[PDB]
């Protein structure tokens, strides 16, 4: 099957890229190794930057996001037993913190793609990349895991297949440089059936560790506890999880944490990762296939959306005028934004998490930063602007 | 000899405290173990916070600071071969980065104190503190090192005697908690007979290490190079110093580093240190006797001035109304400001210095932070407000 751009992965990066290309008359074929049900059924976060909201609306796929999304005026930084509100709406001159679950974004983009004649193969298996260093790259795969071996002949391959996809290894080790940080802690995330304890997100730093109170709906809440990076979910009974959440979220004015059944519990590791370059011949990486951020800053899906806007612009210049300049500089342009988001995500992570390797001096300056950011208008404005994207 | 407040040390802390107390009719006696010539020859601080400039003017001792000090509208962060201006004057609503050397501040305060009947003993020896946990603390010392043993009977002792003075050990180890950070680098500081290369301070991050271009006068410049903490001045010839300064300060638009005789060179170590509490009975610490910051943020002299403003207010409430509240909370009030300045000094230090222990990712985030603080109005404003001093309590 011949196309212009072969896309590996139907996450936010692959789906947004395929639709941006469609809006400019450029054809694509997406392959996805999981089922449509699986990709549409995640409990992944939905904190969207203003740029991602603008992009969804610009693309004509933002109607359900605007109708069903939750628009908050701010969020809270809790530390030393006190909550401190960051009024994003006041500090940014009218913007909101937007939440619209990643699975909802995926559902909207899959539906828009299928409705506009888009080609998406779900449940593919045995995926491989070939001749990426030529003008005729190829993608090979088997439909429905064990179908006959099929080939996509294309001009470009977009590697939108996440951290463990096959596209990043297709950039030879001798050409790439990787940057990484392993945080000395992980998150224990829980999906709970209970009303929300507060109207806005709560990012809490406590002597015992970090806690994050988020939401999905009026009935379903999403909460996280910082845990030691080696910890297993079998070390954390429901009783221990709720006791630790109550301890870390405690306030002098008496906060009431609403508890319920934990439908899901799991440990997720926290990492920073940057691959440079994000291209090799006709292969171009975007999103988690090229870089990872710790989720404290909620930048991952937003960076995937920024990467594909640059890639689509380069592809458009190639098909319209035969120009290669923007494609040649795709890595250069994307990395400028990536490094700033990596810095912010690292800043939020280190400011809010307990580090047991920290000296008492380091813990003192961590608490001093928390005091400063919540008592300075410029520091709070900078946090607000970084949080909703810039 | 009886007095109200016995002060150990004639640095910025002790001198500012003695004069603030004089302005409120409170007597003091200062003892200083170095000569007046030695303390007036001090080479270190150059930059004053806006609050310290306001304090010197408020106290009636700011005339020479205004006439001879240098008032800059901003400073530069140089990285990736390009200079980025932080317009402090614009971002702070009218404040300046003030360059007026620590030794000039000391000269002005010693003169003002002596002119107003102040008692200062220079070149003292054999100094000791006694009965600090009583209502009658005492300071013992020998004038001119070989004098007869003298005693100062006072109501309070102010420990303004610097990092290695005798006052901090007088707070028992069982009552205090110390916080510290060790840095792998030091500063090689030089004094050069040359004109200024630029109108404003230059803080440069380079692959080879940090460099700072500061000034003293139109004819004397003060420059610093980051060096390994175990380096000695004999490892650094004048040729090696200039070659390293030219390399680290290089810009794509071609910066001209103005050279001349390097008449002073020395290596100075750096650290972060906080002692909590800063008081024990009638003994109260202030300045470097209580806390140290690495010099990248130009906070140390400024923090000593902030500490003594709080201490003077407490002492004033005690003598005027017999109230102990402000004195009881002196450590609490001072520490809130100290911790924020400790964070900022650590932030400036770690963003600008080369650390060979950094992973490639940590080097990337360091350069991203330099890009961020120079590309956001709110981030540059936050940087500027911290640089010229956060609001006083
Ligand atoms: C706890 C947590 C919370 C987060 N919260 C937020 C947040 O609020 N805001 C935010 O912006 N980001 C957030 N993120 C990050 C965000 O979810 C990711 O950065 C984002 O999913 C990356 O999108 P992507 O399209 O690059 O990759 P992915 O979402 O991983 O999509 C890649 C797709 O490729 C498919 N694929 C894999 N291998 C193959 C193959 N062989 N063949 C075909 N297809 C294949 C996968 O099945 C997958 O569907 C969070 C992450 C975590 C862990
Ligand atoms: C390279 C460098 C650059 C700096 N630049 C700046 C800057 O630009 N801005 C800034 O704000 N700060 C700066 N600082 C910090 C600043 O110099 C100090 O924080 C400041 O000197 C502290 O003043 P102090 O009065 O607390 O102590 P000190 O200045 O140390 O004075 C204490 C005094 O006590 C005396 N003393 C000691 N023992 C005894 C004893 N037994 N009896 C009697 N007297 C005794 C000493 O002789 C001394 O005169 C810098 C420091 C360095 C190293």
């Amino acid at each position: 099957m011949r196309t212009q751009v072969g896309i590996i992965g139907a996450g936010p990066a692959g789906l947004l890229l395929s639709h941006l290309l469609y809006l400019q008359g450029i054809e694509s074929i997406i392959i996805e190794n999981r089922t449509r049900e699986e990709i549409e059924g995640t409990i992944r976060a939905g904190v969207l930057e203003q740029g991602t909201v603008d992009l969804m609306n610009q693309m004509g796929v933002g109607a359900r996001m605007m109708k069903e999304g939750h628009f908050h005026e701010g969020f809270e930084l809790r530390f030393n037993g006190r909550g401190h509100r960051i009024n994003v709406h006041e500090l940014t001159g009218g913007k909101y913190v937007t939440v619209y679950a990643q699975h909802e974004v995926i559902k909207d983009l899959v539906a828009a793609r299928l409705q506009t004649g888009g080609q998406i193969h779900f449940n593919v298996g045995d995926v491989s990349l070939h001749d990426v260093d030529t003008s005729s790259p190829k993608i090979r795969f088997r439909p429905n895991k064990d179908g006959e071996l099929q080939e996509i002949e294309c001009d470009f391959i977009a590697g939108c297949d996440g951290f463990r996809g096959p596209s990043r290894p297709a950039i030879p080790q001798s050409v790439r440089k990787e940057y990484q940080k392993v945080y000395p802690f992980s998150w224990l995330g829980i999906l709970v059936e209970a009303p929300p304890s507060a109207h806005e997100l709560i990012y809490a730093n406590h002597e015992r560790g970090f806690a994050l109170v988020s939401t999905r709906s009026p009935q379903i809440q999403r909460l996280y506890l910082q845990v030691d990076a080696q910890d297993h979910i079998d070390n954390w009974s429901d009783d221990r999880i709720w006791s630790e959440l109550h301890a870390r979220l405690e306030t002098r004015d008496g906060f009431k944490l609403l508890e319920g059944p934990i439908f899901q519990k799991g440990i997720v590791s926290m990492r920073s990762f940057v691959c440079d370059p994000m291209q090799h011949g006709r292969l171009f990486l975007a999103g988690d296939a090229a870089h990872i951020v710790p989720p404290t800053g909620a930048k991952g899906l937003n960076l995937a959306a920024a990467d594909v806007q640059v890639l689509a612009r380069g592809l458009e210049a190639y098909y319209k005028a035969g120009k290669m300049e923007i494609l040649n500089r795709c890595t250069e342009i994307c990395l400028r934004r990536i490094w700033k988001a990596e810095r912010f995500s690292w800043f939020m992570t280190t400011m809010l998490h307990r580090d047991q390797g920290h000296t008492p001096f380091e813990r003192g300056i961590q608490l001093a930063e928390l005091d400063y950011v919540t008592s300075s208008r410029a520091a709070s404005t900078s946090l607000a602007e970084n949080y909703i994207g810039l």
